[PDB]
C-alpha cells in the first residue's frame, strides 16, 4: 500500500516536476528580463569545429552527418535546359526531394533515389513548389498530400497520394486537379508553407502574400486557384525573403527581404488570417540599440532566416530569426490589449573561430564575448556553406545561455532546410516537443527514445546530406564510445550530475545490451563503478511509468511497443551483441542490483505487455461507451493512472468480466499462461473475488445465455474460465444471480465453494456438536431462501437438492422451513428426544 516502491515513485514525481522547472524557456531565459542578457552571447558557448573531409567525428554535436543522395540525372539534364527556376528542397512532409525546375514538374524521392515522378504538363514556369496537408472538404480521404506549383499565369495544387512502396517512405501516384488557376497580376510567388488545414498562402519574389484556398470546385468562369492575401500592413521594395507560421496561436511570422514582419492572426473568418500591423527589423534594431547590448557592434545584419517558436516551445516569444549575420534573433508576437511584442533575447554563437579542422586550443570567455561575422555567418563561402545545428542545453539549466554546440562544414550550396523528425510533429500544431504544455517541451532527454532521434536531411546544391540532430543518449553513448582515450567521464557528470547520469546509464544500458552489447558496458560502468543511481533508476523507470502515472497512454503504447521491439531485435539479431537473453566488488554489487532491476523491469513489461495485453484483449467496460448503460470512453481510464499498479481488485473484476465474454474461443490456456506466469505472486488475489463474478455473470448472461444453449458452458466457465467468479462472501453475487429464474448457478458456485473450502463436512456438528457453522454460506441459502419464498426454473430444481452431490444442497432451506432426511432428521429429533 505505502512502501518504499511507491514512495520513491512519488519522489521521483517529485524530481519530474523539477526537471518541468526550466518552466519554459520564457523562463530558463527569463525572457521577462526586459533587458540584453536574454540575449545568449558567446561567452556561454563553445564552437568544436572539425572540419570537412578528415577522419575526426565530433562527439558532442548536436547533430550528425547520416547519409548523402544525388540529384535525379534526368533532373540535371532539364536543369540544364531550365533556364529561369532554380530552387531545390526538400519536403519533409513526404521526405520527397525537389528542385524548383523551369516550369514542371518530375518529381523524386531522395530514400531509395527515387523516380523524379514526371508531369511536363505545366507551360508556365514554377518559382517554386509546395507541399501541403490536404484540406478536408476538396479530396478523396486517401488523399495525402497536394502540389501546390507556380505559374506565371498563377498558382496551382496537384494532388497526390502517399502509400509506402515496396519508414523508408511513402510512393507517390499523380493526382489530377488542373483548374486550380487565376491570372490576375505580376506579383511574384514563391513562399510556399502551410500549417495543419493545409492552407496556401504565397509570396514571392515580391512581397505579397496570398492565402489561396484550395477548392473542390473546378473553375467555370475563374479557374480553381485563387489567391487571397492579408496584406492590411504600399511596401514598394518587398523581396520577402521567406514565412513562418504559429499553428499553436494561428500566428504567422514572415522575414521580408528586410525580415519585416506583419501582424498576422488567424482571422475571425476560419479561413482566412488578419493583419493589421507592420514590423520591421529597424523596430528590433532601435529596441537592440534600447537594450544594452552593444549595438553599434550589432549594426547591420539582414535577416535571411526564421524559426518560429511556438508557445509550446516558449511562453511568449514566436520565432527564432537569423540574418545574413547568422545572429539567432529570438522574437515574440502577442496582442497587448501579437499586434505588440517585446525584443529580449537573442542567441549568439560561440567565440571559438570557426577557422581550423585541427583543434585550436579550447577557450573560455565567461565575460561578455562576442565574435565576428566570419564565425557568426554560417554561409560564410558564397560556393560552399557551413551547416550550424544548435537545440537548448537541457543540463545547462543554471548555465541556461548554454546551447548543444556543433560543426557541419559542407562543400555545397545549402538551399533548403528542415527536420524529418519535424514530419512527427508536422500534423500537430507543436513542433519538436516533449510534452502538451510549454513546460517539459524542450527537453530532448526525456523523449528521446519514445520517439525516434532527430533526424535531418540538408539539401544540398548536388543532392541532400542526411543529418540526425543528436540526442542525449546518442552524444552521450558516443561520448561514453569515445572515452577510448574536454574529459567525458568528467564532462558527463558536468551534464548529467550522476542521476541523469545514471539514468541514460541504466536507460542506455539496457537499451543498448540489444543491439550494442559494449554501449551498455560503457553506460553500465559509467553508472556503477538518495543515490543518484537509484535516482537514476527513479527517473529511467519514471519516464517509463508516469506514460501512465501523469502523460497520457500515448507513450505508454510507444513504449510498451519499442520495448516488444528491443525484444525481439534482440532475438533476431542474436548474432552481434549477446549475453542477456538465456575494490571491483562494491562496483559491481551496485551493478548487480541494478541490472537485476534492469531484467526485472523488462519481464515486467514483457509480463505486464501479456496481462496488459490480455486486459486489453478483453477490452472489458472499454466499449462499456457503445454498449452504453451510462457507461461511457474506457480509454480515458486506460490513460489514468489505473493500469499497472495502483487498481488491483478492480482491475482482477475487469479482466474476469472480460473473461466471461470470452470473445476469444479456444484461448483458454493462452489465460493459463497469463494465470501461472501472472498470478505468481502468492500472497495476492491470484482472481478478483465479489464484483468479479458479479461482472461475470453481467457479461456472461449478455454475451450468452444458459437456458438457450451451452449452460453447463456458463457453469465450467465460471469454474475454471471465470474462476475469477466462485470466492465470494455476503455481496453483490445475491442480486446477479437473482434475475435467474433458475438455480443451477448459485447451486453450482456453492458447490464450487464446498469443493474448493469444505474439506470434510464438519458442518455436521456445525450444530451437532452444540454450544460451542452456519456464517458466510447463509449468504447463498439466504439468497435461496427469499428468491423461493417470493416465486412461490423453480419447478424444475426440485431434482436437484434432491440428487445433491453435496448435502449442502440438502440442509439449508430444509432446516429453514421446519423451523418455521438423515442428514436434519437426527437434528430434529435427537433434538426433540
Amino acid at each position: 500500500l505505502q512502501e518504499a516502491l511507491e514512495n520513491a515513485g512519488r519522489l521521483i514525481d517529485r524530481q519530474l516536476q523539477e526537471d518541468r522547472m526550466y518552466p519554459d524557456l520564457s523562463e530558463l531565459l527569463m525572457v521577462s528580463a526586459p533587458n540584453n542578457p536574454t540575449v545568449s552571447g558567446m561567452s556561454d558557448m563553445d564552437y568544436p569545429l572539425q572540419g570537412p573531409g578528415l577522419l575526426s567525428v565530433p562527439n558532442l554535436p548536436e547533430i550528425s552527418s547520416i547519409r548523402r543522395v544525388p540529384l535525379p540525372p534526368e533532373l540535371v539534364e532539364q536543369f540544364g535546359h531550365m533556364q529561369c527556376n532554380c530552387m531545390m528542397g526538400v519536403f519533409p512532409p513526404i521526405s520527397r526531394a525537389w528542385l524548383t525546375i523551369d516550369s514542371d514538374i518530375f518529381m523524386w524521392n531522395y530514400e531509395d533515389g527515387g523516380d523524379l515522378a514526371y508531369f511536363d504538363g505545366l507551360s508556365e514556369t514554377i518559382l517554386a513548389v509546395g507541399l501541403v496537408k490536404p484540406k478536408a472538404g476538396i479530396f478523396q480521404p486517401h488523399v495525402r498530400h497536394l502540389l501546390v506549383l507556380a505559374t506565371p499565369v498563377d498558382i496551382v495544387i496537384l494532388g497526390l497520394s502517399y502509400a509506402n512502396l515496396q519508414s523508408l517512405s511513402g510512393g507517390m501516384q499523380l493526382l489530377p486537379d488542373p483548374l486550380y488557376s487565376l491570372p490576375t497580376d505580376n506579383t511574384y510567388l514563391l513562399t510556399i508553407t502551410s500549417t495543419d488545414n493545409g492552407r496556401i498562402f504565397l509570396a514571392g519574389k515580391d512581397g505579397c502574400l496570398y492565402e489561396v484556398a484550395y477548392q473542390a470546385e473546378a473553375g467555370w468562369f475563374s479557374q480553381r486557384c485563387r489567391k487571397i492575401n492579408h496584406s492590411k500592413s504600399f511596401s514598394e521594395d518587398d523581396p520577402i525573403l521567406q514565412i513562418a507560421i504559429d499553428n499553436s496561436r494561428n500566428i504567422l511570422y514572415t522575414r521580408s527581404e528586410k525580415g519585416v514582419i506583419q501582424v498576422y492572426d488567424l482571422g475571425q473568418d476560419g479561413q482566412g488570417m488578419s493583419r493589421v500591423a507592420s514590423v520591421s527589423q529597424n523596430a528590433i534594431v532601435s529596441a537592440a540599440g534600447n537594450i544594452a547590448r552593444t549595438i553599434d557592434r550589432s549594426v547591420f545584419k539582414p535577416i535571411v532566416q526564421i524559426a518560429v517558436i511556438e508557445n509550446s516551445e516558449s511562453l511568449d516569444c514566436q520565432l527564432l530569426a537569423v540574418t545574413h549575420a547568422g545572429v539567432r534573433l529570438y522574437f515574440s508576437t502577442c496582442p497587448f490589449r501579437p499586434n505588440t511584442l517585446t525584443l529580449v533575447h537573442v542567441r549568439l554563437p560561440p567565440g571559438f573561430s570557426a577557422s581550423s579542422t585541427v583543434e585550436k586550443p579550447s577557450k573560455v570567455h565567461r565575460a561578455l564575448y562576442s565574435k565576428g561575422i566570419l564565425l557568426m555567418a554560417a554561409s560564410e563561402n558564397e560556393d560552399n556553406d557551413i551547416l550550424w545545428c544548435v537545440n537548448h542545453d537541457t543540463f545547462p539549466f543554471q548555465k541556461p545561455m548554454m546551447e548543444t554546440q556543433m560543426t557541419a562544414g559542407v562543400d555545397g550550396h545549402s538551399w533548403a532546410l528542415s527536420a524529418i523528425d519535424e514530419l512527427k510533429v508536422d500534423k500537430i500544431i507543436t513542433p519538436l516537443n516533449k510534452d502538451h504544455i510549454p513546460i517539459t517541451d524542450s527537453p530532448v532527454v526525456v523523449q528521446q527514445h519514445m520517439l525516434p532521434p532527430k533526424k535531418f536531411v540538408l539539401l544540398s546544391a548536388q543532392g541532400s546530406l542526411m543529418f540526425h540532430k543528436l540526442r542525449p543518449v546518442d552524444q552521450l553513448r558516443h561520448l561514453l564510445v569515445s572515452n577510448v582515450g574536454g574529459e567525458e567521464i568528467e564532462r558527463f557528470f558536468k551534464l548529467h550530475q550522476e542521476d541523469q547520469a545514471c539514468a541514460t546509464c541504466l536507460i542506455l544500458a539496457c537499451s543498448t545490451a540489444a543491439c550494442d552489447r559494449e554501449v551498455s558496458a560503457w553506460a553500465t560502468r559509467a553508472f556503477f563503478r538518495y543515490s543518484g543511481k537509484h535516482n537514476g533508476i527513479c527517473i529511467y523507470f519514471s519516464r517509463i511509468m508516469g506514460n501512465i502515472w501523469d502523460v497520457p497512454c500515448q507513450l505508454l503504447e510507444s513504449v510498451l511497443q519499442e520495448l516488444k521491439g528491443l525484444q525481439e531485435f534482440l532475438d533476431r539479431n542474436s548474432q552481434f551483441a549477446g549475453g542477456p537473453l538465456g575494490k571491483f566488488h562494491e562496483a559491481q554489487l551496485s551493478e548487480k542490483i541494478s541490472l537485476q532491476a534492469i531484467q526485472q523491469l523488462v519481464r515486467k513489461s514483457y509480463q505486464a505487455l501479456a496481462l496488459w495485453k490480455l486486459l486489453c484483449e478483453h477490452q472489458f467496460t472499454i466499449i462499456v461507451a457503445e454498449l452504453q448503460k451510462e457507461l461511457q470512453e474506457q480509454l480515458k481510464i486506460t490513460t489514468f493512472k489505473d493500469l499497472v499498479i495502483r487498481d488491483k481488485e478492480l482491475t482482477g473484476a475487469l479482466i474476469a468480466s472480460l473473461i466471461n465474454c470470452y470473445i476469444r474461443d479456444n484461448a483458454a490456456v493462452d489465460g493459463i499462461s497469463l494465470h501461472l506466469q501472472d498470478i505468481c505472486p502468492l500472497l495476492y488475489s491470484t482472481d478478483d473475488a465479489i464484483c468479479s463474478k458479479a461482472n461475470e455473470l453481467l457479461q456472461r448472461s449478455r454475451q450468452v445465455q444458459n437456458k438457450t444453449e451451452k449452460e453447463r458452458m456458463l457453469r465450467e466457465s465460471l469454474k475454471e474460465y471465470q474462476k475469477i467468479s466462485n470466492q465470494v462472501d455476503l455481496s453483490n453475487v445475491c442480486a446477479q444471480y437473482r434475475q435467474v429464474r433458475f438455480y443451477e448457478g448459485v447451486v453450482e458456485l456453492s458447490l464450487t465453494a464446498a469443493e474448493k473450502k469444505d474439506p470434510q463436512g464438519l458442518g455436521l456438528h456445525f450444530y451437532k456438536h452444540g454450544e460451542p457453522a452456519f456464517q458466510e454460506r447463509l449468504n447463498s441459502y439466504k439468497c435461496i431462501t427469499d428468491t423461493l419464498q417470493e416465486l412461490v426454473h423453480f419447478e424444475q430444481m426440485l431434482k436437484l437438492s434432491q440428487r445433491s452431490k453435496d448435502e449442502l444442497f440438502s440442509i439449508a432451506l430444509y432446516n429453514w422451513l421446519i423451523q418455521v432426511s438423515p442428514f436434519l432428521e437426527p437434528h430434529l429429533v435427537r433434538m426433540a428426544k
